[PDB]
């Protein structure tokens, strides 16, 4: 399956959705070189003017064109289900909104890598920010922070620092309003134990990274002999305001054949939004770039 990915791969993305009764259709045409992680797609709606803000519909319209590093190439589920393909499923709920139901299957169908999509939307508010049409243009991935040795590791032997000497001073004055000192040595020693025991274990360091968002979550489902994952998205409402739409994913294979089912791991994505201005139907541009990280 990671054989058919090896150059440019044509894309068709075909998508049927109902949302709140607004019926819609979307068909979009393009490239994936996966050795890159590099997406290229022209959307077009075929049925007139979309009834929900373009960017709610980015994460449903083929992450088998995620760029996996060569020592995690044995836990990339989505090319190795090709080219038979997987279902992907996903429940997206917009906070105080509605919710997305979807399901997908993606599949080579010739030379060209098809995602035929129904969709789901129910439970929105005409007023809200997706049927009001008040999302702005962009697609932004939630950072999330991960296990990353690391200066500002003085703030460990700082701590450390501090409680040793608190220790030696709160209980200096200890031993003097008693009678006696063989309290304040005690209670220094203590100091040391309870201070190399909070800051002598190699505690795991949460940090975000600044360029690699690391949303996507992508867990081994053994059951389904697929995965499953979450993420949230973020979207600026025109007020200034953000919304949020948490993403649940699983996906299974169509095909009988031995899949690869990965370790956890995360893929990071970014999404430039843009227009084509000869274009007078409704429509979006849209370029993306996915990597796969998170494990010497």
């Amino acid at each position: 399956g990671e054989e058919l990915f090896t150059g440019v791969v044509p894309i068709l993305v075909e998508l049927d959705g109902d949302v709140n009764g607004h019926k819609f259709s979307v068909r979009g045409e393009g490239e994936g070189d996966a050795t890159n992680g590099k997406l290229t797609l022209k959307f077009i709606c075929t049925t007139g003017k979309l009834p929900v803000p373009w960017p709610t519909l980015v994460t449903t319209l083929v992450q088998c064109f995620s760029r996996y590093p060569d020592h995690m190439k044995r836990h990339d589920f989505f090319k190795s289900a090709m080219p038979e393909g997987y279902v992907q499923e996903r429940t997206i709920s917009f906070k105080d909104d509605g919710t997305y139901k979807t399901r997908a299957e993606v599949k080579f169908e010739g030379d060209t890598l098809v995602n035929r999509i129904e969709l789901k939307g129910i439970d929105f508010k005409e007023d809200g920010n997706i049927l009001g049409h008040k999302l702005e243009y962009n697609v932004l991935d939630v950072f999330r922070s991960i296990p990353t040795d690391y200066k500002g590791q003085k703030l460990a032997e700082q701590i450390f620092q501090g409680i040793i000497l608190v220790s030696a001073v709160i209980g200096f004055i200890y031993g003097y309003v008693t009678e006696q000192f063989g309290w304040t040595v005690y209670i220094v020693m203590a100091g040391f134990a309870v201070s190399c025991l909070l800051t002598l274990p190699p505690w795991p360091m949460y940090r975000r990274n600044p360029l690699n968002s690391h949303n996507v979550y992508i867990t081994a489902d053994k059951q389904k002999n697929g995965i499953k994952a979450n993420f949230k998205i973020r979207h600026n409402v025109e007020d200034g305001s953000v919304q949020l739409a948490d993403h649940y994913q699983q996906n299974t294979p169509i095909g009988d054949g031995p899949v690869l089912l990965p370790d956890n791991h995360y893929l990071s994505t970014q999404s430039v939004l843009s227009k084509d201005p000869n274009e007078k139907r409704d429509h979006m541009v849209l370029l993306e770039f996915v990597t796969a990280a998170g494990i010497t």
